[PDB]
């Protein structure tokens, strides 16, 4: 039981190549007790286990009230 | 019982090529209290396992009264 | 019982060639208490497993009373 791997190549969970170019001549960014995200985010991940858990996450506002 | 990978090219849960060019002469964001996303986002993930999970949340409010 | 990979080339959850280009002259953007997504989003993933979880939301405003 288990897993076998014999002269494989496996990429799981891989963001490998993201090329980006921006050009702004003026900008303004104004925020009151939130989430802004201007920039590049990559995240890779192979496994997350659990009750109610939260993975890769940008941009989130979690105001809960339980 | 398993997995067997015998001379095998596997690529599961990627994002391995994404080109972006942004123009812009004048911009401006305001929020309040919430997400707002202008970047670039990337998310590679294999596995999640659970009861009541969030995975790969780019923009997401959650304001939950259980 | 299980998988066999002989000699075999699989793309499974991948999201892997995305070219976007974008020109804006003038932009505004407001948010109150909201989601607001602009920018680029790709999220692979190969096995998400759970009673009443959310994969890959990207915009998503979850005001819930359970």
């Amino acid at each position: 039981e288990g897993v076998l791997y014999v002269g494989s190549k496996t990429k799981e969970g891989v963001v490998h190549d993201v090329t980006t170019v921006a050009q702004k001549t003026k900008e303004q960014v104004t925020n009151v007790g939130g989430a802004v995200v201007t920039g590049v985010t990559a995240v890779a991940q192979k496994t997350v286990e659990g009750a109610g858990s939260i993975a890769a996450a940008t941009g989130f506002v979690k105001k809960d009230q339980l």
